């Protein structure tokens, strides 16, 4: 058997208690009355009395809402202690305004002396009722505390190294972590937010970045700062919601401190707020600027009009050089044909680069430095267009903000190897006159090396169509789930890499003696691409090669057998290469595939959000004057908007505060309650 | 304090229900035809 | 603008009849019994009119539960018609009581005529108010009404063929299935089967089975039909969990019309029957029958156990034919050691399938008929009690039991391929004397034949170890996720078989004029099986057998070049060859992929239940006394039950009712009602 019994001294409560309580639980107005009037002339029942679960007779009043035993027991002067927070989570509007309310009138002779009340409080002592209130998001208990002169403390930068906030860390970190949460989560509240900033959208974006870089700060309590940042960003895009006019809408979008408060909010990366219908169909509007119907219209007639307007890439950019004031000049400055444009350039550059490598241009290949042909004299101009257009996106916006888009990364790659592509050929042209044949040149010819920098350049600039899907509305989502997955692909390549450098120490250390030389293997070659495969594994730089080529099963088996006949060392090697081949394509590639199965499944529901943002910061980026001209021409050489901001806010606010308005057991309880108490006064008046 | 704490927020985290207003309200009709 | 208006003619209620049915729905008592009594007199309300939304009064009592305006509604005698199927859908027990208690008194000349209040009817034609409580599942109306007399007609077999079930298919389909459906929903119902059936075990394992092969032969409802053998199943899963000792457990088991209701339950696949918690343990103390305590062990000593009783094997069958009634013998009729002596006989002669293909046995192979090894005639004996062992299998248990197994295929195939090696060997020792050697031998010769026939039937009983995966508890649930998935992969087979029959057609087509005899082409050999790969496409099988390799990379890229320089069939052919390599690498292998991988995740939930299933199949098979002996040994030469039955369902059914009682905008219409009646009377009275 066990034996059981209470190991925590919990008090028993005597008759007369147990009998209020239980008056005052069902509701029983008269007996509780007489309880309380007995109470003073006998002393019989401490009024403050608590109960097994560690609410008083006052908080049984706050939760069952009787508001006639709740003044009740306030008449009494009973003890009041975190009432007022008990009534703010409860929500009950009635009993905040009686506890607000009767604390100031009668108070005489301090309070009446009681003692070992007030260790329990379901509350932590560091709460207020401001901030929990905030916390709980109702909005008249809200406004009634903000009416009295309320103030919440400041929290501090994240990065800060005061003395103050260090002596509380080291002091109580879990207090100081505690409180910060609870004060950012008393901002964080919408209705807070509707009423105590005058401009709710800026305030939303900056708590939303404050939470989200908090969220990445503090490793601990990062799923609820995330949770404050969704709750911003979705308060944000609910109050743009509301809006009823399209000039409310170019209100709010073109406010400042032309689309500034757009422009903020991709500052920001408030995703939803960019992605509200009205903002993208007002975004639609300005971007089909000069072609109203775009939608309309059947698709023949469109690809027609982008054929026509394509292939008319060389006009419409000297005559914005020559008449810009002109009404053909001024069809230039729409973003949908500046787009066009642009890419109407970037094909022709492409073409271009495949009639580059014809042999209709290309002759006398037995030249040590060949001038360059006329298609790399007309090709030099786009490149100078492009220099000068990365080094114009240098300049303007910042050098902390080029950094931040990732596609400036291979334009930079593309520049410096055409650069060196440029200085090559140069050197070449200057002091490698002859005309040597290419059969006797040597390994390190900076010829060589300018084309096969012209190489690589070329497939880079082949590759950078990829950033033009997001036009489309088809290819967007599909490269936004490959973004997702090449982080994913990073991942899996960091372990192997791990792996493929460990197999290739041990297979390079175990085959570097078996080395031979190039003369004695046949046809004078020694690697893994010859026709018959060399020594594979003799050095590191070859073991590498040879285990990265294993995985497309391009290396054959018998480049792990040696001259003479030792078998044991042959079959470990085989072993070796087993291990690996196992690993690499039965447990790695399989867990790849799943681990971005499952991010695919994640990033769908999100993935048309974040195509339409985007989309929206390509179309923005043609928006501006600055860079009208194509790569092979732009190197030829009021308080009143304040007001109405306010008004459309504050219709907004009352709109969204109307919605969220409009949109368990402590419910049925209070039914229980409201016929108990009717119960009990229809029983005494009969 | 810990259990205190833990007991009060767990404290604080169907056709039975309503069968009890149906119950109460029952009850209440009755006692009232049978006073008056 | 676009007008609009009431189509379809809904006459307008007069005031007096609006104002009598909106106070019959505050349930005012004293205005309706007003009402009610001014009718008589004056004629002026129609107490049978109806509403807009189809109720008339007496509907409107129904839905509101107002017992009193519901009396007080019939003792003026309305109209009554279908209110009762309305009671019973509503579920109130008390409406269904007066319904069913006041048709009776007080029927004076006939009813009082009424017209045109019987077209609206929510509850169809068909229905009948036992077969709609049977629908409702409500277990007091169904009592009530089974109290009264009341039957249900039998639905006929699905494979009926007389007059009047065609006569009825044929003039209205859609009543005919609507009638079948609702029977067989009335007589699905758990209450109904608890109530009306002397043995609800057996008739919900019947009614489910029949429920199952309905939905299998009717395709438009096949969906409520495999719900209501789910409830069927899930009806006698629940009655067997309600038993409270091992002796009910025992006596539900063992009645009869020694386990034979598990055995009627395996019969009918009740997979949750079987898979009851309270069975598996039952099942597992008859299983573990001689070795008390054999999950309390720690692993080392079972598995020392398990190897000297397996190493064991030619002991303890002997003792069983030299003495069965000894201690010894008695030790082999236990079912594990049955399951251990038959897997070590099976991997004794698996091992010798493994010794026979040594070179320390064979020996002169250049004999054309060989007398058999040593080796051949002890593993003889093991053929032929396989033989007997499976055609006892045969004769027990009936030949349309053997063939549901689908694992008997495998030891057809596995008997016909030892027979055919046999015979062969026989027949080549019998009139094949001689000694020539194997490089003349016939390409058909019978000993080469004989031989591939072994291999055969080697690789076939190897591969017959995968049944034996249901004895662990790891290896179960993948062989049933790898049994869907082998449906879903002959499912992806067949589409393949037809693209491959396609390109092949295609190729040969285009390639069997290019064929060249074995002596021009290099080392007298013609295929796809050279060092140098022949004509691949040369004929239908030789296109099948390449465009087969190709899917795993073993077939070369020069088999579609030709001797002469036809360029254009040459590249042609290349693009054949590569459409089917990017279709069969691309799309069918790829959503293989998909499909098995949908399926397994549908799979996991019920895979336990159906493992469980399967060890309970194989445990029960070495339970009976046929087939004590390993194959190298087996050719060698009352009415006390029926009442403990009833007396355990008796129990069992009030269990099961006890539990199914103990586990929306209509329910606060009650409270409203019951507040509202309340209301209307406290005001009336004072
Ligand atoms: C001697 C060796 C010779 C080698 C010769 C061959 C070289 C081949 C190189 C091939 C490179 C291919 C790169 C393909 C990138 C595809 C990216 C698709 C996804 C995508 O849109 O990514 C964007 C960023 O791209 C990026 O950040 C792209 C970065 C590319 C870097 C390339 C250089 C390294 C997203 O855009 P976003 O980052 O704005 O999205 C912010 C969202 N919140
Ligand atoms: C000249 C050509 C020479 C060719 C030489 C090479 C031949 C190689 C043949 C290889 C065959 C491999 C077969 C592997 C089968 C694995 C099955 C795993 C799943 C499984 O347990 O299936 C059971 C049925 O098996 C079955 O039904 C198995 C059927 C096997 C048939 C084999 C012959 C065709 C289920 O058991 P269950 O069906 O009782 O489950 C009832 C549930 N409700
Ligand atoms: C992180 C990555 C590692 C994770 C942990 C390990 C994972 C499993 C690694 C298995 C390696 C097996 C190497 C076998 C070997 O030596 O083969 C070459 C050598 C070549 O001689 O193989 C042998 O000598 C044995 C021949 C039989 C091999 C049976 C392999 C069974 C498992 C196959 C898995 C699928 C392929
Ligand atoms: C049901 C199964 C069919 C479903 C419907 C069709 C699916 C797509 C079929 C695509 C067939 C492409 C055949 C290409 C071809 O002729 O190649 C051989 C020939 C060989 O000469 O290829 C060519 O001549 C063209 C060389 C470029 C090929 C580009 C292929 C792009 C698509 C690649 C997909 C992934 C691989
Ligand atoms: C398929 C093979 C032959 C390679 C083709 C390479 C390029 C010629 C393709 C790759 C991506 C294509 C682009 C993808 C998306 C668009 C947007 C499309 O416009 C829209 O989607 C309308 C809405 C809008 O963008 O405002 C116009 C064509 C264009 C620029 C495409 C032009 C042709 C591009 C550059
Ligand atoms: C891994 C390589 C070397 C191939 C091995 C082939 C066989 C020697 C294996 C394959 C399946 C194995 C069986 C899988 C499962 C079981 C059940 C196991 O017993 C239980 O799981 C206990 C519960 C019960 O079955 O009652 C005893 C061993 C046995 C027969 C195994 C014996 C060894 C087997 C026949
Ligand atoms: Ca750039
Ligand atoms: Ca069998
Ligand atoms: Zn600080
Ligand atoms: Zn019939």
């Amino acid at each position: 058997r066990i034996p059981l019994q209470i190991v925590r001294a919990e008090t028993e409560l005597s008759a007369e208690e147990k009998a209020f309580l239980n008056a005052v639980e069902k509701g029983d107005y008269a007996t509780v009355k007489q309880a309380l009037q007995e109470a003073e002339i006998y002393y019989n029942v401490n009024i403050n009395c608590m109960d097994p679960l560690g609410r008083s007779a006052l908080l049984i009043a706050i939760e069952n809402e009787n508001l006639e035993i709740m003044e009740l027991l306030l008449n009494h002067s009973v003890y009041v202690g975190d009432a007022l927070l008990y009534a703010i989570r409860k929500e009950v509007v009635g009993a905040v305004e009686l506890l607000l309310s009767y604390r100031r009138p009668s108070g005489e002779k301090q309070v009446p002396t009681l003692m070992m009340d007030t260790q329990f409080s379901e509350f932590t002592p560091d709460i207020t009722p401001i901030m929990l209130a905030a916390h709980t998001n109702n909005y008249e208990i809200i406004k009634l505390l903000v009416q009295k002169r309320v103030t919440i403390p400041r929290p501090h930068q994240i990065r800060c190294n005061c003395v103050e906030c260090v002596s509380s860390s080291e002091v109580d970190s879990l207090r100081h972590s505690r409180s910060r949460l609870n004060i950012y989560k008393a901002l964080a509240s919408p209705s807070l937010i509707a009423l105590s900033s005058e401009d709710p959208i800026l305030t939303a974006f900056r708590l939303g970045w404050e939470l989200k870089e908090l969220s990445k700060v503090e490793n601990e309590f990062k799923a609820e700062y995330e949770e404050l940042s969704q709750q911003c960003k979705l308060f944000a895009k609910d109050l743009l919601d509301q809006a009823r006019s399209s000039r409310e809408l170019e209100i709010i979008l073109n406010h400042r401190d032309d689309l500034a408060k757009l422009k903020v909010a991709i500052k920001y990366h408030q995703k939803e707020f960019v992605a509200q219908p009205n903002c993208q169909q007002l975004l639609a509007t300005l971007w089909y600027d000069g072609f109203p119907g775009w939608r309309r219209k059947h698709w023949v007639v469109k690809l027609l009009t982008c054929m026509t307007i394509g292939f008319l890439f060389p006009m419409l950019s000297i005559a914005y050089l020559i008449s810009p004031r002109s009404n053909l000049g001024l069809f230039i400055k729409k973003p949908f044909i500046k787009f066009i444009c642009h890419t109407a350039s970037y094909l022709t550059f492409l073409f271009m680069l495949l009639l580059a490598s014809q042999h209709i241009v290309r002759t006398d290949l037995h030249v040590q430095g060949p001038p360059p042909t006329v298609v790399e004299w007309m090709i030099l101009p786009w490149v100078l267009g492009f220099i000068w257009g990365e080094i114009k996106e240098m300049w303007d916006g910042g050098f902390t903000e080029y950094i931040h888009d990732w596609w400036n990364l291979m334009d930079f790659a593309m520049n410096s190897l055409y650069l060196a592509t440029i200085s090559l050929k140069i050197v070449a042209y200057v002091k490698y006159n002859g005309s040597r044949p290419r059969e006797e040149w040597e390994m390190w010819h900076p010829t060589l090396i300018a084309e096969a920098l012209f190489a690589i350049s070329n497939i880079l600039s082949s590759l950078r169509l990829i950033s033009l899907f997001t036009a489309n509305s088809h290819l967007g989502p599909l490269q936004i789930s490959l973004g997702r997955m090449l982080l994913d692909i990073l991942k899996f390549l960091f372990i192997y890499c791990l792996v493929l450098l460990a197999f290739a120490n041990g297979l390079n250390q175990l085959y570097f003696y078996y080395e031979t030389r190039a003369i004695d293997e046949p046809n004078n070659c020694k690697g893994i691409r010859c026709e018959k495969q060399n020594n594979a594994f003799s050095t590191l730089f070859e073991t590498l090669q040879s285990l990265f080529w294993s995985v497309f099963g391009l290396l054959n088996l018998y480049v792990t057998n040696v001259k003479a006949r030792h078998e044991f060392t042959e079959f470990v090697g085989a072993t070796m290469f087993g291990t690996y081949n196992v690993i690499s394509l039965v447990v790695l590639l399989n867990m790849l595939i799943a681990m971005m199965n499952n991010s695919y499944q994640l990033i769908a529901d999100h993935a048309d959000i974040e195509w339409k943002f985007a989309r929206t910061k390509l179309w923005m980026s043609y928006f501006d004057e600055g860079g009208t001209l194509p790569p092979p021409f732009n190197i030829i050489p009021s308080l009143i908007q304040n007001q109405h901001y306010q008004e459309v806010i504050r219709n907004l606010v009352k709109r969204y505060v109307a919605a969220m308005i409009r949109n368990t057991e402590e419910n049925f309880k209070e039914l229980k309650q409201d016929i108990s108490s009717f119960r009990y006064e229809v029983l005494d008046l009969l």
